[PDB]
Parts: C-alpha cells; structure tokens; sequence
C-alpha cells in the first residue's frame, strides 16, 4: 500500500449507466441531453434504476481524478480521497468500487442521508444526467485527516467542495502551506463556484500553487476580479491576471501556475518560476477522429488527474498538460468515467 503521492477532496457520487426507452425520460420528466439536480419525483428514479443492472461506477468530478492518479500510479494506495457518504447501501456500494481501484479512501459517513448519486441515462445516443448531491454537502474533515494523508505532497481539491464549506479547502491549502515541498492545486469547477464565492477563493487563491479551469470559468473570475478566450493574446490576458491572484505580485519562490483548458484549441498556461519572472505555456490538443468520440463527459476531470500524475513524476509544466491532454482524449472514447490498465497514455 502505498506511498500516497496523491490526496484530494470532492463530493464523491455513485454513477449509474444503462440505456433506457424515451418513455423512461418522460416518465421523471427529463429532458434528453440535460444534467440536472434530482427533484423530490424524480428521488424513485434511483431504486428504479437499480432494476436495469446499471453499470456502477465510482463518479464525482475529484474522484475521477484521482482515479486517473491511482491508474496511471499503478501501484495500490498511491491515491488517496476523503469526502461525505451516506449510511445507505450505495455507500457501501461506492466504498467497494473504490476498494477494487485500490484507491485509498476514507469517508466520512452523514447517518440517514443518501450517498451522492447519478443516473446517467443513455437514450439515442446522448447522456442524461439527473444527481442527487445527498451527503456529499455534510462533508468535514475529521480532525485526524492528516494522518491518513500521510506524506502525500501534492494536494487537490473542486471548488465544488466549497458548497459544504470552504472550510475544508481551506484547511487542506493550509496544511500544504505548512510544507515548502508540498503543493496545494485547485479547479474553478464551475462559473458559479467562482461566482458565489468570490470572497473565499480570494483568499484561497494565494494559498494555490496550480489553478485549473477552461475558458468559461476563466472568463468569470476575470470578470468577478476585475484582472483584464478563444482569441490567444487575450487568454494570455486573463492567465496572467490570473495568476496575481495566486501570487499577489510577490515571488515566494513556491510553484505558481494557471492552467486554461480551451476546448480544441490549445491549451494556455502562465507560471511564475523561483526566479520570479513570468512565462507563457502553449500546448496543441491532439485531435481524435470525431468517429471514435463518445462521451465528452469527464474530459476535464481526466486532464487534471492526468497533469497530477506527470507532476508526481517531476515533469515539465509542458509534459504534465500533454499527459492530462492524452487523458482526456482517452476517456471521451467510452460512456462513464473509467481506464483500463492496457495500453495507458503518458
Ligand atoms: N458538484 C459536484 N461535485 C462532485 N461530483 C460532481 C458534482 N456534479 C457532478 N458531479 C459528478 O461528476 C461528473 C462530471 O465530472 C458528473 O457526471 C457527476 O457524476
Ligand atoms: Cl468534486
Ligand atoms: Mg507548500
């Protein structure tokens, strides 16, 4: 077991696939192709589901990726992740999916709540999507937290975690802070989570080494701070900007980098070396032939766990965004979030 290189945070949410007829959609009144919350009808879609012996599979955005971590680690342990699961039987069911992977995991049980769940429903070729958060919002790191992160010295957590409280986010950057060779990362997550908390993420932002985000969520926290995509001179623009938010004008010498995913186009980054000066990343995306892609669906969790792992191995600022790039084209090719062993990229 082990070493734990890898240790993050997240909401963790068991996913559901199978294919179901149009009448299924219509009877919980979903709309094809659409990711929502679970209304209280829509709550029986769950153990109805059950029925169709869907595919079950560990999800949640910090969850992927650190699965991704653990795959391409190999060995048992090198990951490890906390969040809040219910006392149902797909907390169980999610706890042993993970214990499979041979992720290291502990988390934190909220008595007569649900475990996160989604129903990822597949219907003419399309995904749709229906999540019932349930526990994940009740999630606390225990006090003893650090103990199970043990030497890990890269840290990750989703703005999504900011919904339970900012607090454990907190918390983690600043443990990682504590140690000069340790590094806190964290993805934007959404435009709303950089929106909503504006206040917390100003003050966590200077306690990150490595921010990752796309251009949708870049573009609201430039605007939301004030720091000025498609267009390169004006990514270059925003990634800059950014990354006075994480480094406040002034050289800790500590890793300070912001990553912008873009889509097809390549991607952009802006780091600030020990040495203080600022340098400008651009990275082209490998295309696939639009034949073989699937489901779109985690290509961005795949790129950060995969970017996690090129770091845990000392790579380039440049090797780590090919490797999350290779990742991402990976995943895309099949429905739900999961790799095999065989024939790994990086
Ligand atoms: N707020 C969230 N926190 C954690 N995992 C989430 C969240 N929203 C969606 N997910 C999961 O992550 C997947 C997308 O990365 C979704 O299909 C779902 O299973
Ligand atoms: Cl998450
Ligand atoms: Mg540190």
């Amino acid at each position: 077991t082990g070493p734990m290189r890898v240790f993050a945070i997240g909401n963790p949410i068991l996913d559901l696939v199978a294919e179901v007829p149009s009448s299924f959609l219509d009877e919980f009144f979903l709309k094809r192709g659409d990711a929502t919350l679970a209304t209280p009808e829509q709550m029986r879609i769950y153990s109805t589901l059950d029925q169709f012996n869907p595919t079950s599979l560990p999800g949640g955005s910090a969850l992927n990726s650190v699965r991704v971590v653990q795959k391409l680690l190999r060995k048992p342990g090198s990951a490890g992740y906390m969040g809040a699961i219910g006392d149902d039987p797909r907390g169980q069911v999610l706890k042993e999916l993970c214990d499979k992977e041979g992720l290291a995991t502990r988390f934190m049980v909220a008595p007569g709540q649900s475990t996160g769940v989604c129903a990822v429903l597949i219907n003419e070729k399309e995904r749709t999507l229906c999540t019932h958060l349930g526990a994940c919002g009740s999630f606390r790191l225990p006090e003893d937290w650090t103990t199970f992160a043990s030497g890990a010295l890269i840290f990750y957590a989703t703005a999504y975690t900011l919904t339970a409280t900012p607090k454990n986010a907190f918390e983690v950057a600043g443990y990682a802070h504590g140690i000069p060779n340790a590094i806190f990362t964290l993805n934007l997550s959404a435009p709303f989570c950089v929106e909503l908390y504006k206040d917390a993420m100003q003050s966590l932002l200077l306690h990150t080494n490595i921010l990752f985000g796309n251009e949708e969520e870049f573009a609201h926290l430039a605007k939301v701070h004030n720091l000025v995509t498609a267009n390169k001179e004006h990514a270059v623009e925003v990634c800059t900007g950014a990354l006075r938010l994480l480094t406040a004008g002034q050289n800790t010498g500590a890793t300070k980098l912001v990553v912008m995913t873009r889509g097809h186009n390549p991607v952009i980054a802006a780091e600030q070396t020990a040495d203080g000066t600022v340098v400008v990343h651009e990275v082209g995306v490998p295309v696939v032939a639009a034949e073989k892609i699937v489901d779109t669906n985690g290509a961005g969790d795949a790129f950060v766990g995969g970017f996690l792992y090129a770091l845990s191995q000392g790579k380039t600022v440049k090797q780590c965004i090919m490797c999350g790039n290779a990742c991402a084209q990976d995943v895309i090719q099949h429905v739900g979030f999961s790799l095999s062993f065989t024939s790994l990229p990086c």
